[PDB]
């Protein structure tokens, strides 16, 4: 069951924080604790209630309150905790595919892990506010099967749950045996309609057959952590068909792992997730990595970013 670490505030009074809010940016500097504290306390929903009190009582937008009196890693925090939850997710897919080059990860990560039912909501949303089709802004910037697996995958149209025909696991399994020794280089169009049209349940029993006929998981076959586009989305679709909240933790993970963190991934994975199923990421976090997800944040970020990122954790 999907939990989050973020819920509504009870006893929530947007006025009164929107005054806390103006009194704490009002004058020569900013109080940075306050707004911290209040805003990783109150759900998404409720901080655009603040917005819109803060503006009736004040006049002024909330927002560029925010980024005239923040700086920095804190400043992009805030800001991103301040997006409409319905909006997110579409706004970081248009900020990878915008201007020069494109941010393949950011793709790869939001269109393998959202459910059919958010992609359908996110190609919305995105019309709705940038006028074009993620689809077609996708298909401008990328290229190849690596392309052609994003389309499908952004068509929201998996199989549903139910008929486990065991006869199409079994060819299923051999198929994806075949392309995984030719290192997923020969028959693409085969197995992209697999990993993009299947059914969870039936791509689950799937792994398990190809493990049975191969000896190992399906991941080591496609087991390249960098270099090759398709591959890395191959690995974000097994990986999130298995579990959504164990990929999301990997990533995390490898975010903060080694030299630098990257600031982006982190913020986008805590904030996109604080009130769909963080727990259950952080339960994975323990599980799979041997250490908390708050003691590599502790370790890995510092100031106001470490305090709010802890808040939300
Ligand atoms: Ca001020
Ligand atoms: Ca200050
Ligand atoms: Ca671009
Ligand atoms: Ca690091």
């Amino acid at each position: 069951v999907l939990r989050g670490t973020v819920t509504d505030f009870p006893g929530f009074d947007g006025r009164a924080d929107a005054e806390t809010l103006r009194k704490a940016m009002k004058g020569l500097g900013t109080d940075e604790e306050s707004i911290l504290t209040l805003l990783t306390s109150r759900s998404n929903a409720q901080r655009q209630e603040i917005s819109a009190a803060f503006k009736t009582l004040f006049g002024r937008d909330l927002l560029d309150d925010l980024k005239s009196e923040l700086t920095g890693k804190f400043e992009k925090l805030i800001v991103a905790l301040m997006k409409p939850s319905r909006l997110y997710d579409a706004y970081e897919l248009k900020h990878a595919l915008k201007g020069a080059g494109t941010n393949e990860k950011v793709l790869t990560e939001i269109i393998a892990s959202r459910t059919p039912e958010e992609l359908r909501a996110i190609k919305q949303v995105y019309e709705e506010e940038y006028g074009s089709s993620l689809e077609d802004d996708v298909v401008g910037d990328t290229s190849g099967y690596y392309q052609r697996m994003l389309v499908v995958l952004l068509q929201a149209n998996r199989d549903p749950d139910a008929g486990i025909d065991e006869a199409q696991v079994e060819q299923d399994a051999q198929a994806l045996f075949q392309a995984g020794e030719l290192k997923w280089g020969t028959d693409e169009e085969k197995f992209i309609t697999i990993f993009g049209t299947r059914s969870v349940s039936h791509l689950r029993k799937v792994f398990d057959k190809y493990m049975t006929i191969s000896g190992f998981q399906i991941e080591e076959t496609i087991d390249r952590e960098t270099s090759g586009n398709l591959e890395q989305l191959l690995l974000a679709v097994v990986k999130s068909i298995r579990s959504i909240p164990a990929y999301l933790a990997e990533t995390l993970y490898y975010a903060m792992k080694g030299a630098g963190t990257d600031d982006h991934t982190l913020i986008r994975v805590m904030v996109s997730r604080s009130e769909i199923d963080l727990f259950n990421i952080r339960k994975e976090f323990r599980k799979n990595f041997a250490t908390s997800l708050y003691s590599m944040i502790k370790g890995d970020t510092s100031g106001d970013y470490k305090k709010a990122l802890l808040l939300l954790c």
